[PDB]
């Protein structure tokens, strides 16, 4: 229920939006501006989505990919 | 069968690519793959098919990256 | 007392330096510190004094790095 | 007993030697050539020293720092 995403979705966080690159039963990769890869995002992902950061962090032209694991 | 089982040199088909086994031990494995594939779909494949979870580090090479995983069960 | 407790903006003395709190939530904290200190002595300090363990990522800034930690207990 | 190191020690691994930069009750930072930051080293640290990799990985002129946590 909490760890549920669909590829292509946009999610509001803080004063930005991150996008779902890939989502599976146990993993999710988001696209977000790198400066947001800090505690507030981690708390949001953990508390709202049962998701915890595992990496790696991959650089793209307008943001980074961050991969998270389901922690139910 | 033990799912966390790999052989150095093997190629494994994943998505539209093939990754290769660099090193494999009882509890760890390092694969070689294009960096763009170091995302959720690969993690799911490794977790579900091989009881393997990502620990890093991520090492750059001329034709891909090394990624190291640990056995989870 | 709850050991995993921090206030944005605070400086904390560690070794021969001072690190600063960038963000702090119930379960996560991001500190700003010189990169050379992202090693075992800092990890021990954070673990033992603050119930905090390193998760990353490590972000580069002009005068140091951001490091993110998770609450362990 | 297994997770026990002293700052400055040199440890033989494979065809190289790594050095202990720092060691505490629960953490150790080693200095090693980057190409060895792969499964064989992880198995050695895990099995011989009850140590598991947490990072970060820091670049120096002749190798990298890698930080590990005690996993007893």
């Amino acid at each position: 229920e909490k760890f549920k995403f669909s590829k292509g979705d946009g999610i509001k966080f803080s004063n930005t939006t991150f996008h779902i690159y890939e989502a599976t039963r146990n993993y999710v990769t988001i696209h977000i501006l790198k400066k947001y890869a800090t505690a507030e995002l981690m708390e949001f992902m953990h508390t709202r989505h049962d998701a915890v950061y595992i990496g790696p962090i991959l650089e793209w032209t307008d943001g980074v990919h961050l991969t998270f694991r389901r922690k139910s």
